[PDB]
């Protein structure tokens, strides 16, 4: 199953640069931007739904879930959103706001800002060196669009990861000093604080060896 | 990616179909079958590995994890144990003990003792109507082992499901009246029970919605 490469348009692998290589303090920002995306494209099938009820068949409920995989140095962070297809993920997330941020953060902005600049989904880069996001739009196959904040990007048709019925994961390969967010208790610590009015359910995923 | 059939040995049916239909009450005995299956495999991979240290690097971690999946029905056990190749799943599972459990059934005997006639495995159908079991040997790609206590069985090599590094899981869709296995509290009683002498770390995977 072969890979398509893209190049990033300049000024986004400008934007990656910076950031994973950014001595900022207060990374733990990203969590709240893929909430905010999770419950945004949660909207917008919900939204859809109003007048193409079926569109909601292929994954009835609607949830963000978060799943540690410590064994992986890996964060995920799922929801059952209206998803993207793999025109609509190379368009979004690669090849098409952006610069006007970083005139905002060189002048003394603070990261945080990143998500009024609608492109928060880079700060995820704050914690990982890495990232998939693999995505299911009712109008498409599963795919799977990865980078590593540099000049390019693959997308690849999806045929080794789960199933969603429709939605999106994003996979953070998280840094080695950032191990702390596949910590239940970080985790919740940094939802509570930073996503209070979310309108759709955060599930947590937790695994615990019993005895 | 095309699915091949296959016919269950006449007995393997036949131990199958009174499985599925008894009114038999202990119907939480299958859980120990299942990890004591999943221990047995992992003995399978660590004492191969004595010899073949590398057999270990597909996955380095030992254990084994129950997965609850409210939502689909499903629960899943999962080891990363030998695995089975294409070949071992339609040999192991359906084409190739037996006989003498049925009889011993049939004249008093508890279905608790499957085990000790190496048939464990279909206990599952006391909770399941229907299993895919999933697996990884080292020398084999991902395979798809499907039955629904037919006469015949399904094999398909796996672009579906999440890539385990190596091993099994069984997925079993529970019966309507047999939810009650998707519960962290009731799978904790009944590991404890019966499942105190394992090896291997038995890790729960739990979903829990945050506040
Ligand atoms: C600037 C890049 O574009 C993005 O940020 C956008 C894409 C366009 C805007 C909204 C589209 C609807 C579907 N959204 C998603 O699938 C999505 C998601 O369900 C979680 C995420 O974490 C991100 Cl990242 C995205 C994708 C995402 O939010
Ligand atoms: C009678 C059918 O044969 C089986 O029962 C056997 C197959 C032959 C015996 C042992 C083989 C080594 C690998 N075992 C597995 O992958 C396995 C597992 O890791 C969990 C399970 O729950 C079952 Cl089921 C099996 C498969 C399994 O235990």
């Amino acid at each position: 199953m072969a890979s398509e490469t893209f190049e990033f348009q300049a000024e986004i692998t400008q934007l990656m640069s910076l950031i994973i290589n950014t001595v900022y303090s207060n990374k733990e920002i990203f969590l709240r931007e893929l909430i905010s995306n999770a419950s945004d494209a949660l909207d917008k099938i919900r939204y859809k739904s109003l007048s193409d009820p079926k569109q909601l068949e292929t994954e009835p409920d609607l949830f963000i879930r978060i799943t540690p995989k410590p064994e992986q140095k890996v964060l995920e962070i799922r929801d059952s959103g209206i998803g993207m297809t793999k025109a609509e993920l190379i368009n979004n997330l690669g090849t098409i706001g952006t610069k006007a941020f970083m005139e905002a953060l060189s002048a003394g902005a603070d990261v945080s800002m990143i998500g009024q600049f609608g492109v928060g989904f880079y700060s995820l880069f704050l914690v990982a060196d890495r990232v998939q996001v693999i995505s299911k739009s009712n109008d498409d196959e599963q795919y799977i669009w990865e980078s590593n904040a540099g000049g390019s990007f693959t997308v690849t048709l999806d045929e080794v990861n789960e199933r969603i019925g429709r939605g999106t994961i994003l996979r953070l390969f998280l840094k080695d000093d950032q191990l702390e967010y596949l910590e239940e208790k970080r985790i919740k610590e940094v939802i509570k604080r930073h996503s209070e009015f979310v309108a759709y359910p955060i599930q947590l995923v937790v695994t615990k060896e019993v005895e």
